[PDB]
DNA sequence: GAGGCGTGGC
DNA sequence: GCCACGCCTC
């Protein structure tokens, strides 16, 4: 009940605001700036501008607690924890 | 590993 | 509107 009514558009979203999210794939629209020195790049999602970020400091907050290996998401972590058993 | 993106608690 | 879990496709 949350539609998405630019041109042909056949989306709805379950709140407000993820259509807000959705409607930057029509407009271009990127409102989050990587302000990393004489970088450039812009994101239509914050969370994709914190994966940016983590290319530039090579940050890698989550760590495998089995063994060396570390990783800038969370996924990438359950996905190589499952590898260990 | 990386990008896109749906989602829900806050 | 943040933020981040997590799933999908490559
Ligand atoms: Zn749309
Ligand atoms: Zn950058
Ligand atoms: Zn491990």
């Amino acid at each position: 009940t949350h539609t998405c009514d630019y041109a042909g558009c056949g989306k709805t979203y379950t709140k407000s605001s993820h259509l807000k999210a959705h409607l930057r794939t029509h407009t271009g629209e990127k409102p989050y700036h990587c302000d990393w020195d004489g970088c450039g790049w812009k994101f239509a999602r914050s969370d994709e501008l914190t994966r940016h970020y983590r290319k530039h400091t090579g940050h890698r907050p989550f760590q495998c607690q089995k063994c060396d290996r570390a990783f800038s998401r969370s996924d990438h972590l359950a996905l190589h924890m499952k590898r260990h058993f």
